[PDB]
RNA sequence: UAUUAAUCUAGAGUGUGGUAGGGAGUUUUGGAAUUUCAUGUGGAGCGGUGAAAUGCGUAGAUAUAUGAAGGAACACCAGU
């Protein structure tokens, strides 16, 4: 029922959220790997990230909107997949920002696995 | 060479004149980020791994937006 808002699409290194939300706040529909049915070490793969964005893409194309922000987030792998799911999806894609936490030498970051 | 009586400025210092620094201590100040809490939207997983399982989640989590509190460390500059 909104026309213009913003989809936030985290990537994390183990895992993939997308999130269509309005302009300010009030998400209006989410979905993730988890939530498609695929399950343990899956949803960390690029394919599966594109599969989220497809779904979501088309939930919120039938709700009726037009031009979309996009606030890519995360450091996982499918950053760009889910990228080209809702480009294909056929969303206006009006801008790229790109907003994952970057500290300025603040909190301890844990230990090195070996 | 050592001792003593003295002279000199080149050794080393002092002053004047230029001058570069994350040199140190004391007292204040600032923004991101994490965590917790408060208020909305939301609706089933999140989290983790080589693969999983403890764990967290319909008591509404992850996510998203705003605010408050608090502690620690000071991205870029930053380097043949
Ligand atoms: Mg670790
Ligand atoms: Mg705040």
């Amino acid at each position: 029922n909104v026309s213009s808002g913003i989809i936030h699409v985290s990537c994390s290194p183990n895992n993939t959220i997308v999130s269509a939300s309005d302009p300010g706040g009030n998400v209006l529909c989410w979905a993730s790997s988890g939530t498609m049915g695929f399950k343990g070490s899956r949803k960390k793969t690029p394919y599966s990230a594109g599969i989220a964005a497809d779904k979501v893409a088309k939930t919120v194309k039938e709700m009726g909107m037009a031009t979309v922000k996009l606030f890519v987030k995360g450091t996982g792998r499918g950053k760009d997949t889910a990228i080209r799911s809702f480009a294909n999806a056929g969303l206006s894609i009006t801008e790229i920002n790109e907003k994952t936490p970057i500290p300025h030498n603040g909190c301890k970051p844990p230990k090195r696995p070996r």
